[PDB]
């Protein structure tokens, strides 16, 4: 299967550390509908070698284009660097879409949590939740300026954790979450963030409040000190340890 060549239509700052690139062009023909929160693979040139791949979320989808929001993280990679320099009319090949994972809607209350890499996906889950949904969304951003006014059910509270430097100990997100009252009934939990933060969260829930995996999604989206290729190995190893 060959990749799609897509065209950069627009580049837009959402917040100082979040840049939205809009992709379109003839290359999107037959791309499937209803893919918001699904992920794609951006393909990047290597001289004399296989292309690098970087994973991103479809933040928004219209019938003629899709939006991808790039966190402008420290220590540029091929992807964040590409986003910052991307001109209108420039081309990029992608693979995808890969299947989306939404939070389990079949629950009494909800908890979504993650860092900026998960913010696009969390924003789609919040917009899709029922109007009367109850619970919490806890999101780690780099500054106050990177807080966004998201659409959400009025009884889902948005808690922002502001942290300029990612914590290899994984403390910020779990420490805020453990201060949030546990509500009545069974929750569904959706968590995606930096590996160590997700493991801290996962460990918290195992020790304190054990939940079935159907109602408890965890995912490492990146890892400190690793590029995506290195992260993938650690992710796979962790998945294998955890699921057997
Ligand atoms: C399912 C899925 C969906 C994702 N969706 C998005 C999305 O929509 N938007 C988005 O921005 N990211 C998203 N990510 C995370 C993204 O794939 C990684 O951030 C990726 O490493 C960025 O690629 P890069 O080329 O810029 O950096 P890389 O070449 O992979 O790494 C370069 C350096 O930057 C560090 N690094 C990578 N990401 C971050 C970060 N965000 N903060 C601080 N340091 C970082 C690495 O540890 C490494 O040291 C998603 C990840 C997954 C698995
Ligand atoms: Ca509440
Ligand atoms: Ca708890
Ligand atoms: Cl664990």
């Amino acid at each position: 299967p060959a990749p799609r060549e897509l065209e950069v239509i627009r580049s837009t700052y959402i917040t100082p550390h979040m840049l939205r690139i809009t992709l379109g062009g003839a290359g999107l023909a037959g791309f499937p509908a209803d893919q918001e929160s699904a992920y794609i693979k951006l393909l990047f040139p290597q001289a004399g070698e296989r292309p690098l791949m970087r994973t991103y979320t479809i933040r928004q989808q219209r019938d003629d284009e899709i939006d991808v929001d790039f966190v402008l993280h420290d220590t540029d990679g091929p992807a964040s660097s590409w986003a910052k320099t991307a001109q209108v009319g420039e081309l990029i090949q992608i693979g995808g879409p890969g299947l989306k994972k939404l939070i389990n809607f079949e629950a009494d209350w909800f908890l979504l949590a993650g860092d900026m890499t998960a913010l696009p996906a969390i924003s789609v889950n919040l917009a899709k939740l029922p109007n009367n949904a109850v619970g919490y969304a806890v999101i780690e951003v780099l500054s106050e300026a990177d807080i966004q006014p998201l659409v959400h059910p009025e009884h889902v509270e948005l808690h922002w954790v502001i942290n300029p430097e990612a914590d290899p100990e994984g403390r910020p997100l779990v420490e805020r979450i453990a201060q949030l009252p546990w509500l009545a009934g069974e929750p569904a939990v959706w968590i995606a963030c930096e590996f160590n933060s997700m493991r801290a969260l996962r460990r918290h829930f195992k020790q304190a409040h054990a939940l079935p995996k159907s109602h408890f999604y965890t995912s490492s989206y990146w890892k400190i000190g690793c590029n995506e290729g290195e992260h993938k190995l650690v992710k796979q190893e962790d998945e294998q340890l955890e699921n057997g």
